[PDB]
This record gives structure tokens, C-alpha cells and sequence, in this order.
């Protein structure tokens, strides 16, 4: 509980959060493709504190030793600081409320003239403070069930824990240096492989990432193999049933269902509207994907409640939810004050389903390491926009979309650190203090960082440097969302309801049979991840499982303790390169070559 | 001497030679890019004879065991049969004598109307028989000096010998199965890597072979890294001084000399004529390349003669040269009968320099595994065309170009098998019998195979399927060659003479210093190989030396006996795939995808 919270750690976390906020914010306001930087934060937290201790030792100043528990605290505090930068919708949703996006959207029903709000320090900071801490309190009951009871493996959380453990190991065990040397060989190889790939991804859909390994026809169906060691490494430490389910979901959606649905491009949905829109082939993608997750997610949530209810019938869990209710009512009486377009009971509905929605995202992140939190926000934005008419509907959808996205996204990304703390033997009490401190600085720094960018430069211009494409894209969903569920394509609800029931049946089927049949049951929400992303992620995960399957047969003993080290090195090596790659995009240094693939034209 | 020459081996070699002639001839008359198929012949010779013995055992017929010595005989006899198909200039030079190429070349000085000859069984077979056996007799004195005295490593000969040895090993030694399993792991990996590469080389200069590893600017200077395991594997078993010399030659020519010469595209040589022509930047490439080889080649040839002359002064070698003189005078009194355009003393000059020219090619092939025999023919074609005026000059250049090319190319490719026989403990006496028998069938089958293609189809049409581009290209060199050395670009002879002297000085310098300085002297004709081919071959060879250098430091003991096995597997794996790739081109099955690289346009 103590010896892990230090003043130097607070300074280090504050600095790491500040630069990582600037990197995230600048990328968000220029391209909207914010990268994952959690792994890089662990390395920077390690280097900064070891450098400070050595520099003081050089000057003769003695300092307390820097252990792995303190490294986890600094990394966790730093991550929470810059997570608010993109979880708060500064480049997607909150920027969609400005006047510039209102004019670009044009004149249409729902887009009434009173649907713009201007950014400011006073209201952005208060908006974040009220709602950011809501997700933190939900984590405490979720930490027990997911991290250790359900034994969910968080591949990025597990990889970071091994990386942090390898930094602070000092005693010469016989298996330790076999692991450390194995980690270092593949860490350098993966980092150099990612560095080599960068020079050839200099165009739209070209490079080693867009490699048509099984042909150009299968590549267009997203059934290729990108040379991503993050997904290959993640699949190595995931169970085979998770990897098989991921591929099985990609086959059903991209190999069968989407081609069959696309044959009705003129009947079921209009063909003039572009794809990736909620009226054309993306309503199928978004609603079927959540229905698979929600159908599986609800049953486990009811099962936990049902088990808990029976246990107390037979006879700090309520402390966290009491604080959550206190923060819930605080947002209920504050958010409508800032936005008169948002009614009081809109916030109430958002805060009741958030523990239930946050659980599903955390469970899904604990299976496939994919955070779908921003996908929940898109559905909630569409639904909440339909709960209001043309008047006060666009702002209501955007504001309520930020609420659902934050409590869902924050919960899943911050379960990554609890898995890291579990493996590094860090006290959960000290973790939550770093959770609150990191979130508190994030709710202060990010509004300040955004407005410095906002005042100095011009963000939102379609023809310019600081272009925020997702500010207008998120605005259009709310404009499309003011109309009810009628705008969804034909049979969209019927198919979604069928997949909701099908997901529930698998959850029923898995838990009712004996274990010697129950391990062949595919996981419904591991299936749902490739419904939105392509099947390349599924192929990469299965390749990682194939490597472990072959390795175990060849050498059972070595694969027992070397698979986690090799898999973590592959994840960390690609994760570390994400930091220099972001700096290159920060300085506008584009790749020189574009590796295109053509049909022998 | 016996137990290696068998009737079943003769039948197997005759069959393997016949199909390989058809594959070579069809590719020669359609694209002119004849591939290397020596490695594949060893595998097919092994499978055919093992299949025959097992099939007879299944039917109850008992047969003599099939040893590795018999496998070397069959492979050597088969190789000599189909080597004549492309060494005889059936698709480049002999096809340039037909009337179709004469009309396509147009009306120009030197291209007199009496400069066409039509193909036929009677004269093609007699032309080959007179001159093909000339190179065989020169091999006997060359076998002693090059294979074992000079200890030249023939990477394709060494790789084939290890492949043949691994086929016929039966006793469970402790290091044998470590070598066999190491060979098989990299043989399958290299073969599958070559198979994977094929689907993406579906265009002009696109694919993994044309990979700009160091940028597009360096790729245009041929300073990239093609993913060729043949050159990487060849460089592994070559000494470091050979690999370093190869890179050092590529730096001088492509990195320095060619860019400097190209700055005078309007002054030194005319700019209207295209490159790769003897009047524009290719006279520099061709004449400087030979001058480096000839300067080094002459000194070693004089050194052997000087050493031999001193030895006999102090006091079967002459049997081979007595037979060579007998075959030399036979061609002198026969070739001018077929071609009245060729004078008797043209053949005499060709047959005197052929042992001296053949030695240099065999020495160069024993260093870098690159056969430059067809490059000698281009120089001899140009020179002999200049020895005659506009009258009887084009045919004289073409016919004399075939003579010089055959005795030079045959000598170098057939020293590959003598290195194979040396490592497989095959009797040299039985090797020469397979040399003569294989050449005798080659001089019969190839004229017959060519005319069956010639009579049935239409070869030589620029707009058609059976197009022979090199038939017209070789015709144009003779047309350009009737004019003397004045057509060469400015300072072409001066620079060539400077490199001839510079090559000689290194040969002087290497043999005069003590050995503890003599190992740093670059080899002049290992430098000359990247003067015509790009520097990618140099980079691949140096990467192979880097792998061996790192492997030796990490584990001295294992790298001692596993480097030849791994290197041979890389060469054999790419060599084996050359057979199915040729069948795909035989059936006109083109690669589906073309992996292009663009400057981020
Ligand atoms: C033993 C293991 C390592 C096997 C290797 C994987 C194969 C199963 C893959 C690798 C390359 C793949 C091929 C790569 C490219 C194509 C081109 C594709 O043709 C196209 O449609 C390209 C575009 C066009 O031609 O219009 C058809 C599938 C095919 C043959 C793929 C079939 C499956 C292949 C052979
Ligand atoms: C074992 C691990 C490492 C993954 C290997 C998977 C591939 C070898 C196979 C398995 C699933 C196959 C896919 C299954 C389904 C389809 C759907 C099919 O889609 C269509 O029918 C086209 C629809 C249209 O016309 O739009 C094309 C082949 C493809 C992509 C197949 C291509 C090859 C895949 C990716
Ligand atoms: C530790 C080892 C493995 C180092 C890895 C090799 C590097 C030394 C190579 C690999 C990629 C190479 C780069 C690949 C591509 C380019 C693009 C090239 O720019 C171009 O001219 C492309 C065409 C254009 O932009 O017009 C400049 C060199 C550079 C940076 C190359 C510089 C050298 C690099 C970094
Ligand atoms: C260590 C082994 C594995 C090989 C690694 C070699 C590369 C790292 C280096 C060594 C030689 C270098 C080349 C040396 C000379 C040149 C010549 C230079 O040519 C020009 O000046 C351009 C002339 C023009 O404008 O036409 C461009 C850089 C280049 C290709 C360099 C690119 C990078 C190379 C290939
Ligand atoms: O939101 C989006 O769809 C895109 C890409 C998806 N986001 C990028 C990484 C995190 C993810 C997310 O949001 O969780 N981001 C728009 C700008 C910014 O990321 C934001 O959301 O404000
Ligand atoms: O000769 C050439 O320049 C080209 C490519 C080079 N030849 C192909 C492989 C062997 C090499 C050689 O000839 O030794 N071949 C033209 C047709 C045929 O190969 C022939 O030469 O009759
Ligand atoms: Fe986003
Ligand atoms: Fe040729």
C-alpha cells in the first residue's frame, strides 16, 4: 500500500502523461488514428526513474531503490492521464459540437441551428471530472471476478508485466536468464521488423500490413495475413478455443454473411449512400457485432448477480458501488446544466447500463486484447439520438455517446494494468490511488492541452493540415441518428436479434455440459471481434496458436516457460516502435516507399 | 572406373536429357531466359533410378544396388545432354542466321543479302559434333589444377555433392543425422520460400526479387537485396575474401564508375542509341569486365605454363591435348565448308585461345559460381565480326561467336560435376566417359528437338507466342560489329587497358607478399562479376559471409560441419523449385500478382 506511491513517481507520471497527451492529441486532430502506447509508457517510466536514481548517485545523492511495484504504479498513473485524451472524444465527439462541424454538416433535419457548443476550459474540465471517475469505481468489483476468478489473460497486460519483471530481476536463477535472453532476442527482432516495415507503408492500403498472402480476391474480403507480431504474439498466450473462435467468427461474417447480405445492395438498403454508414451494410456490422457481445455479456453478468444473490440469501464490495452512486447523481445534476439538450434521465440510463456494458468490454478485452469501447459509443450515440426528435437530438446523441464510451473504454483499458499489477505483486490499494491521481491529472491536462492546440491552430478544416475527419463523421451519425430505427437496413434488427439469441445459447450450452465436451464450445464474443475488424486479425491469432501447438509437441518442457517470454517480446517489440513512429508522424515525416500489389496488370 | 557406368544409367540419362532439352529449348525460343537446372537433374536422377529399383523389387526382379557414384554419373551425363541446347546458341546465335532475323534486322551496311543460313538436321548436327568435344579434352589438364590444387570451391558443385551424399547415406553416425536433419529443415524452408515468391513476380521488375531494401534510388543502381537463397547460400561456403571482393567490385563499377561515365551521355557516346548497346555504356560494361578477368586470367595461365616448363626443364597430360589438336584440325577443315563466310584461320584462332579463355571462366566459376561463358561469346562475336568487312562479316561473327562461347561455357559448367565427383569419390575416368556420351547425345537430340519446334511452330516473329528476342539482339551485335573498334564509346579501350593492368598488378601483389599480408588482397575476377550483373548479387554473397562469421563466433564447433549442409540446402531448395517454375512457364501459367514499389506517389 506504501513504498509504491512516491513523490518521484508522481512527477514521472505527470511528465509521461503530459507528453503522451500531446502526442495523442496532435494525432487525433490531424488523422484520428490514435495508436496504442501503453507498452511504450512502461519503458519510458523505467528509463526515467532509473536515470533519475543514477544521476543522483553520480552527484552523491542517495535515493530509495526503484522496484517493480513502483514501476507498475508510475506506468498505471501515466496511462490513465493520457487515456482521457482520446477516451474523452476530444478529436471525435467533443470536437463535433463546435460551430465548424455544424456548418460542414450542412442543412438537414435533426441538424437544427441550435446544435453547436464551443470548447472551453471551464465546461470541458467539469464535464470530464464528473464522468471520468465513474468507470474507476466499477473496476473494484470487476477486478476480483475477471483478473483472478475467471482467469482471463490480458495479452497486453501480461506482456507489460513480464517486461516490467524482466527490468527489475537481479538474482541469477537457472531459468531466469534463459527467459531474459529469449525475451531480448525476439524483442530486438520484432522491433527491427516493425522499423523495417515503416519505410514501405507510404500509401493507402500498401505495405507489409496490406499483404495479399492468399490472393487479391481474399485480401478484399479481409482474409489476408498482415505481418503483425502484436496479434501473433497475443494469440500465443491465448487459449486455443479463443483463437479458433476468432477465426470461426471471421468465416461466418466476412466469408458468408456479408457477401450474402451485399447481394441485396438495391433492395434491402439503398445503394446511393456509401458503405460504412448506418444505412448501408454498417448497420449490419455494428448491430450484429454488439448483439453477439451483449447476448454473451448479459448472461455472465446475470450469472454473477445470480450467484451473489444466492450467496447472501444463504448467509468493500458495496463500498465501491456506494461511491459510484454518489458520482452518478453528481453527473445527473451537472451534465444537463452544461447541455440543456440533454435531459436528466438520459444520464441515469447511461449510468445504469454502464456497469453492465463495462463488464462486457472488460471480458472481451480479457479474451482477444481488443478494446471495443469506442464501438459501444457509436451504438449509444445512434440510440440516444433516436430518443430525441429533430430538436435537441444531435447534441443529445453526441453528449450521451461520450458518456457511454468513457465508462466502457476506461474500464477495459484499466483492467490491463490490474493484470499487470497481479503478476508484479503490486498492492491493489495503491493501484486505485494511481487510478484516481492519473485520472485527476488527465481531466486537467487534456482540456488545457486541447485548447492550446485549439486556440493556436485551426482544427476542423477539411482542406488543411489540422483536419479532424472523425469530428464530422461522428456528427453525421447523430444527424442520421435523430431518425429512429427505421433508417436501419432491411432485416437489420431481425438478424441482430437472431445473433443475440445464438450468442446466449452458446453461453447456455458451454456451462451446462460436462467439461469434457465444454472445451469445444466457441466463445460468442471472441467471435464478435472479427465482425467489425477484418479476418486478418483472426488469421494472425491462429498463427500464434499454431506456433504454440507445434512448440509444445516438439518440446513440452521448454514451451512451458518460454512461450510467455517469446510472446511478450513480440508484443513489446511492436509496441515499443509505436512511440518513434508517432514522433515521425508528429514531425510530418511520411514513409518514402509504397509497396503496392496489383493483379499483374 | 566400372560399377558406375550402367545400362540403366544410360537410359535414365538419355531420358532426363531429352525432357530437359525440351524445357530449355521451349523457354529459349519464347523468352530466352533459360534457367539453371543442374540441381534439379540430381534429384530427378535419384528418384528415377530408386523408383526403377523398387518397382523391379516389387515385381520380384533383383537389381544391382544404386550407389552415389552411379548417381553422379547419371547426373553428369544428363547435364551434358541438355547443356548443348543453350550453349549451342539455338535460341540466340544459330537462330540469328535464319532468313527471318535477316529481314527483321533491316537494310544496313554489313547486313549484306548473303548473310542468312537456314536450319537443318544435316549441318546443325555436324556443326555441334565438330566443336562440342573440343571443350571436353581441355578439362582433363584443368581438373587437376582447379579442383584440388587451387582448392577452388564450386558452390553449385559442392551443394549437389552434399545433396547426392545425403541421398545415399545409410549408417547411423552421430554427426550424420545432425547434418541430414539440418539439411532437410532448410531445404524445405528454402523451397517453400521460393514457391511463395513466385505468385508475386507477375510483372516487369516487381516482386521479392526486385525489392528496394535500401531505397528506390539505390535499387535503380542495382544496390538492393533480392531474397535469393542461392546467392546467400553460395556466399556461405565461399571464403570471405571472395565475398568482400565481389562487393568491392560492385562499389567501384555501379557506385562510382558508371555514374561518372554516364555524365558524358552526349560527348563520349551518342545519346540516341539505347543503352545495353555496344556503342552506349555497354562497351564499357563488356570490355572492362573482360579486361579484369583477362588480366587476372592470363597471369595464372602463364604461371601454370611457367611452372610446368621449369619442371620439365629440371627433369596423360599430353594425351588430352593431342586429342584436342585432332579435334581442332577436324573443325578447321569442316566449319568453312558449311560456312564459306568463315575462313580457315578464324577457327584456328578460336581453338588456340579457347584453352586460355576456358581456364579463366572455370577459375571464375570456381570462385563466385557465376558462369560468364556467354559473355565471352558476345565479345568474340564483336571482335570476329570486325575481322571481316561488310562482306561475310555478320555470319563470321555469329559462327565464331558460337565457337568461343561453346568451348568456354562447356568447360566451366562441366567443372561443376568434377567437383561433385571429387566429393562423392567418383572415378574421373568414368566421369569423362559420361562427358563424351552425354555430349554425343546432346549433339544429336538438340538439333532434332529444335527442328521439331522449328517445323511445327513459327519462331522469330516479334508479334507472336514463339518470339526469340535474342536471335535479333545477337544479329544486331554482328551488324554493329562489322565496323571496327571505332564504334566503341570514347576512351573505352583506354579504361579497359587500365583495368587489365590493374587486374594484373593485384595478381602480382597477392603472390609476392608473405601470406600474412596476402590474404587481404582482393581477387581481380571476383571483382569483375558485378561489373555486368548488379550489386545485388554482391550484397547477397556478403550476407552469407556475415551469417558464417556470426555463426563461427557464437559456436565454433557446430559451424565447422553444419555450414556446408545449411548452405547446400539453401542452394538446393531454390534450385529444385526451378523445375516446377519452368513447367509453369512451359504451360503459360503466369504469376497472378505483381508486387510493385512506388515513391509514395
Ligand atoms: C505449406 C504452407 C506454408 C502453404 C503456403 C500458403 C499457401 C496455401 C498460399 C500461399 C500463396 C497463396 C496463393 C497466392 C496468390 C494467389 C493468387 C490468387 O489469384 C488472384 O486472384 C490474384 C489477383 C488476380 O489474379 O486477379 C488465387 C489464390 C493464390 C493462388 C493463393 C493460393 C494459396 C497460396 C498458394
Ligand atoms: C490456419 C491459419 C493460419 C489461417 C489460414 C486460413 C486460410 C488458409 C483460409 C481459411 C479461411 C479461408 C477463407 C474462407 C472464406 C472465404 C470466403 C470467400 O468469399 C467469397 O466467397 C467472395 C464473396 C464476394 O464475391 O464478394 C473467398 C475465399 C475465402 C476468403 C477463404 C480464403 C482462404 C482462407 C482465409
Ligand atoms: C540493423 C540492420 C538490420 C539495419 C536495417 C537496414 C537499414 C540500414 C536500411 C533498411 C531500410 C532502409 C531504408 C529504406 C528506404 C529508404 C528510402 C529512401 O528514399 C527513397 O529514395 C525512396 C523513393 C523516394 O522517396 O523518392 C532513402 C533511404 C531509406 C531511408 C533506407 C535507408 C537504410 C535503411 C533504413
Ligand atoms: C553488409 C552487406 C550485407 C551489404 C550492405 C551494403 C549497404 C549497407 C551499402 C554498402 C554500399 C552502399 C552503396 C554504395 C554506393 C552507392 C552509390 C550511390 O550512387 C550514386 O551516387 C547515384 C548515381 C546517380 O545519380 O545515378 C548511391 C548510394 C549507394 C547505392 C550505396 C547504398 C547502400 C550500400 C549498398
Ligand atoms: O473514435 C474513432 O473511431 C477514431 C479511431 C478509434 N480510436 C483511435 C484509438 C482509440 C479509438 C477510440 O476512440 O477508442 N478515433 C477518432 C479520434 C479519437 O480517437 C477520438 O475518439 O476522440
Ligand atoms: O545468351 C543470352 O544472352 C540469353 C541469356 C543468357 N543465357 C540463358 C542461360 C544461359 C545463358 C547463356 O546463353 O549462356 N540466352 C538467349 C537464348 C539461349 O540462352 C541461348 O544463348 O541460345
Ligand atoms: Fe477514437
Ligand atoms: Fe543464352
Amino acid at each position: 500500500w506504501q513504498d509504491e506511491l512516491t513523490v518521484r513517481g508522481l512527477v514521472a507520471a505527470l511528465l509521461i502523461g503530459f507528453i503522451y497527451t500531446v502526442i495523442v492529441m496532435k494525432i487525433a486532430l490531424t488523422t484520428g488514428l490514435v495508436p496504442t502506447l501503453n507498452v511504450s509508457a512502461a519503458l519510458l517510466s523505467f528509463l526515467a526513474l532509473r536515470g533519475w536514481t543514477r544521476l543522483l548517485e553520480r552527484f552523491g545523492v542517495v535515493s530509495r531503490p526503484f522496484t517493480r511495484q513502483e514501476n507498475t504504479i508510475v506506468q498505471t498513473c501515466g496511462v490513465a492521464c493520457y487515456t482521457i485524451a482520446f477516451a474523452g472524444g476530444f478529436g471525435s465527439t467533443l470536437l463535433g459540437l463546435n460551430k465548424k462541424t455544424y456548418e460542414l454538416a450542412g442543412d438537414s433535419p435533426g441538424n437544427v441551428p441550435g446544435s453547436w457548443k464551443e470548447p472551453g476550459i471551464g465546461w470541458m474540465t467539469g464535464f470530464l471530472l464528473a464522468c471520468s471517475f465513474g468507470g474507476l469505481l466499477t473496476l473494484i468489483p470487476l477486478r476480483q471476478v475477471l483478473v483472478v476468478d475467471y482467469k482471463l489473460v490480458y495479452p497486453s497486460g501480461t506482456a507489460t508485466a513480464i517486461l516490467i519483471n524482466g527490468f527489475h530481476t537481479d538474482q541469477g536463477d537457472k531459468n531466469s536468464r534463459k527467459q531474459i535472453r529469449g525475451f531480448l532476442k525476439y524483442f530486438g527482432g520484432s522491433f527491427l521488423w516493425s522499423f523495417f516495415q515503416w519505410f514501405y507503408t507510404g500509401g493507402d492500403a500498401c505495405g507489409f500490413v496490406q499483404f495479399p498472402t492468399f490472393g487479391l480476391k481474399a485480401w478484399k474480403q479481409t482474409f489476408y495475413f498482415d505481418f503483425s507480431m502484436t496479434y501473433v504474439g497475443a494469440g500465443m498466450i491465448c487459449p486455443h478455443i479463443v483463437n479458433i473462435s476468432t477465426l470461426l467468427g471471421a468465416i461466418i461474417s466476412w466469408g458468408i454473411m456479408w457477401p450474402l447480405i451485399s447481394k441485396n445492395k438495391g433492395d434491402w438498403y439503398p445503394a446511393k449512400v456509401p458503405e460504412s454508414s448506418m444505412k448501408s451494410l454498417y448497420g449490419y456490422k455494428a448491430f450484429i457485432c454488439i448483439a453477439l457481445i451483449m447476448g454473451d455479456g448479459m448472461y455472465h453478468f446475470i450469472k454473477i448477480v445470480g450467484i451473489t444473490a444466492m450467496s447472501m440469501y444463504r448467509q468493500p464490495s458495496w463500498m465501491a458501488y456506494a461511491g459510484y452512486a454518489l458520482f452518478s447523481v453528481l453527473a445527473v445534476v451537472t451534465i444537463p446544466v452544461m447541455f440543456k439538450q440533454v435531459k436528466w434521465y438520459y444520464v441515469v440510463i447511461a449510468y445504469v447500463v454502464a456497469p453492465m456494458l463495462g463488464f462486457a468490454n472488460s471480458y472481451g478485452t480479457g479474451l482477444t486484447d481488443i478494446n471495443m469501447g469506442y464501438n459501444y459509443g457509436k451504438i449509444a450515440l445512434f440510440v440516444f439520438a433516436g430518443w430525441a426528435g429533430k430538436e435537441n437530438g444531435v447534441i443529445a446523441g453526441l453528449v450521451a455517446g461520450t458518456l457511454v464510451k468513457q465508462l466502457v473504454l476506461i474500464s477495459a483499458d484499466l483492467m490491463q494494468d490490474f493484470k499487470t499489477s497481479y503478476l508484479t505483486q503490486t498492492s491493489p490499494k495503491s493501484m486505485m490511488i494511481a487510478q484516481v491521481v492519473g485520472t485527476a491529472m488527465g481531466c486537467i491536462v487534456s482540456p488545457l492541452t486541447f485548447m492550446l492546440f485549439y486556440k493556436a491552430f485551426d482544427i476542423g478544416n477539411p482542406d488543411g493540415t489540422w483536419k479532424a475527419p472523425y469530428a464530422l463523421i461522428y456528427r453525421n451519425m447523430a444527424i442520421l441518428g435523430v431518425e429512429g430505427f427505421s433508417v436501419l437496413p432491411k432485416y437489420c434488427i431481425v438478424i441482430s436479434g437472431g445473433f443475440f439469441a445464438f450468442a446466449a445459447i452458446l453461453s447456455i450450452t458451454r456451462d451446462v455440459m460436462p467439461h469434457k465436451y465444454a472445451k469445444y464450445v466457441p466463445l460468442p464474443m471472441a467471435m464478435a471481434v472479427p465482425f467489425l475488424v477484418g479476418g486478418s486479425f483472426a488469421i494472425d491469432m491462429c498463427l500464434g496458436s499454431l506456433i504454440v501447438f507445434a512448440w509444445t509437441k516438439i518440446n513440452k518442457k521448454e514451451a512451458g516457460f518460454m512461450v510467455p517470454a517469446v510472446a511478450s517480446a513480440l508484443i513489446c517489440g511492436d509496441g515499443i516502435w509505436t512511440f518513434p513512429a508517432s514522433i515521425l508522424a508528429l514531425a510530418k515525416i511520411k514513409p518514402p516507399i509504397c509497396m503496392k500489389f496489383l493483379p499483374a496488370a
